[PDB]
């Protein structure tokens, strides 16, 4: 590892550059083990040079946001790892609005109605940044990301920019293309409907007191684990299980929301596993229905 570090400070000021770094100082749902190589580019050539590095090499690179969609194993992460979150400006020209993939949607959100600008407030609540967002096509209430983006700019693994437009990302229900091939989005541009601020804020405020009122904001958390399995809702299947409350190492199924696993105890990305493997098989022997988990866990398993 001597080597790849040597030749990363060649590329990129080696302040941006932290090796053997514990994620779970920076994950929303406060786990994941050392990222080899933890990288925090403020440019989006830094970005390029060290994709393109890592393709040569053949070294895989993860990207990262503020993980509030993923589990981290408590082995960490092999490789380099890129977080955007420092790829922050969102800047407004009339009806457009565009954000760096570090960014958090909510700040774009509040940044859309600081404008009176209408078509973001569904986003007021949601976690994560913009690149995240893109990467899922983050939705809630009715609105998604699909519906004012106008094109992310992305790297792809050989290092080139590609410059994709609403329809090349193939933004769908909870996917896009940026997951089919692993690009990395530096930045989203936006177009939205002038409206009146009063009401954007109304709107707003009652999203964010309804969410308020039926989800565990309060605890680190991975969102909604599971596939939605025919005829049922899972939270409501989680919840009929009598599985509420149930708690693995520090972690356990939330009591406000069956759909949510909140680390309550200095829980770790095992107990999180753990936890969904029991869930899945108590739910399977209730209902005969069995779970398929929608949340991506990477990195290795200690040891
Ligand atoms: C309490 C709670 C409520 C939530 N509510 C909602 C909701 O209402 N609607 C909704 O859609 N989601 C929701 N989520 C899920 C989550 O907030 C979104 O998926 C969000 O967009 C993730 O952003 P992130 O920065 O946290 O991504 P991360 O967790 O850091 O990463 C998620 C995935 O995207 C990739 N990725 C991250 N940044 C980039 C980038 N720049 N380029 C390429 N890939 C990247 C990662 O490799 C990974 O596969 C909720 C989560 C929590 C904890």
């Amino acid at each position: 590892n001597k080597d790849i570090y040597q030749a990363l400070q060649q590329l990129i000021p080696n302040e941006k550059i932290k090796v053997d770094e514990p994620l779970k100082r920076y994950t929303y749902t406060k786990t994941g083990g050392n990222a080899d190589f933890y990288i925090t580019p403020t440019k989006n050539e830094e970005v390029q040079a060290v994709v393109k590095y890592a393709y040569q090499n053949e070294i895989p690179v993860t990207y990262l946001g503020n993980g509030s969609n993923i589990i981290i194993r408590e082995g960490g992460i092999r490789g380099i790892v890129i977080s955007l979150l420092s790829l922050d400006h969102i800047e407004v020209s009339d009806d457009a609005i565009i954000a760096g993939s570090g960014a958090a949607i909510i700040d774009v959100s509040r940044v859309a109605r600081d404008y009176a600008l209408t078509g973001l407030e569904f986003a007021c609540g949601i976690p994560g940044s913009i690149g995240g967002a893109v990467y899922m096509n983050a939705g809630a209430y009715g609105g998604e990301v699909k519906d004012c983006i106008d094109y992310a700019l992305c790297v792809n693994e050989q290092g080139s920019l590609i410059k994709l437009t609403t329809k090349e990302l193939e933004l769908d229900y909870r996917n896009s293309i940026i997951q089919k091939e692993h690009l990395v989005v530096l930045e989203a541009a936006f177009t939205l409907a002038p409206g009146k601020m009063t009401e954007i804020q109304a709107k707003m405020d009652d999203l964010t007191e309804r969410r308020e009122s039926k989800q565990p904001l309060e605890y680190p958390s991975c969102g909604s684990v599971f596939q939605r399995p025919p005829g049922h809702f899972a939270g409501k299947l989680i919840q009929d299980s009598n599985l509420q409350g149930h708690r693995i190492g520090g972690v356990e199924v939330s009591t406000k929301h069956a759909g949510f696993m909140v680390n309550v105890d200095n829980g770790t990305a095992t107990d999180y596993e753990n936890l969904i493997h029991y869930v899945q098989k108590t739910v399977k022997e209730k209902f005969g229905i069995e779970l398929n988990r929608e949340v991506r866990i990477i990195g290795e398993h200690p040891k």
